[PDB]
């Protein structure tokens, strides 16, 4: 099943999720906490799974909301440093998926991170092709879930 | 409290963290299987723990023991790249402690991750020096638990 998301990564895909992270991985903090806020400014009703990081309206300032979204861009990190090696890749998505599953968070929840990823790209001026890929990287997590 | 161990991390100890994590971390799948390995090896009682790992013994060829290794080097490279500021590394750990917590891993039972650690780096040539300076870092952990 991942294995088989997996393989929508093509040549290509994987050549623009490199060269775009190479930009957007730059500023772990600075575009972690974009994706972050962003996703709660889009959709709302995601905020319900972060009671534990108090008073997310804080942004950056809020040291535990801050403290996730840094960490959230590892994860990401380790995606593509695994990209070259499918079996790699799926080992390390499938541990990734283990607590969201415990969190009870659909492939459909999870899929709400492709418009904040596509807000982020177009902030650094990557357009449509790369959002598209970053959504096939997406939907390899989903597949987890 | 984690804020005082943070002091800890003095001038020379973020250097030496830097350097010998250049050589650490350029193999995040091999020096991270070996760690975990060794943990399970030196300290048979923290099995317990990876119930869900299945057979620890299989190493490198266990597919969620490999993706729990590599995973877990990259929250290794989180902290190193949060050296520079005291804050950011803080929020990390806080963050990085939740699961932790919820697991019963208490301080002490971290701290069992300093002899692996010691021996991957011998196995590297580096010596009691870096193994102190990682044990300071291994001792904000704790500080969190
Ligand atoms: C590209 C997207 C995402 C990445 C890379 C990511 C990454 C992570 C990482 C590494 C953690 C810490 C380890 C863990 O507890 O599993 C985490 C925690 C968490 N994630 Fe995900 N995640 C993403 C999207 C989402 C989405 C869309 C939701 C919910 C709608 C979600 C909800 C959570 C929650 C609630 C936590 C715990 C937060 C806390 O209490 O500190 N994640 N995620
Ligand atoms: C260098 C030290 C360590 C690092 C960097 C590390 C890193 C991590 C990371 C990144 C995760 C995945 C996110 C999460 O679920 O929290 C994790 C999971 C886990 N850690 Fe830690 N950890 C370390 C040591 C330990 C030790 C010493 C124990 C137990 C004695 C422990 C027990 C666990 C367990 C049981 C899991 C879940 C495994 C699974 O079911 O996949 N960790 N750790």
């Amino acid at each position: 099943s991942v294995y088989d998301a997996a393989a929508q990564l093509t040549a290509d895909v994987k050549k623009d999720l490199r060269d775009s992270w190479k930009v957007i991985g730059s500023d772990k903090k600075g575009n972690g906490v974009a994706l972050v806020t962003t996703l709660f400014a889009d959709n709302q009703e995601t905020i319900g799974y972060f009671k534990r990081l108090g008073d997310v309206s804080q942004g950056m300032a809020n040291d535990k909301l801050r403290g996730h979204s840094i960490t959230i861009m590892y994860a990401l990190q380790n995606f593509i440093d695994q990209l070259d090696n499918p079996d790699d890749l799926v080992c390390v998505v499938e541990k990734f998926a283990v607590n969201h599953i415990t969190r009870k968070i659909s492939a459909a929840e999870f899929g709400k991170i492709n418009g904040p990823i596509k807000k982020v790209l177009a902030s650094k001026n990557f357009g449509d092709k790369y959002a598209n890929a970053w959504a096939k990287l997406v939907a390899v997590v989903q597949a987890a879930l």
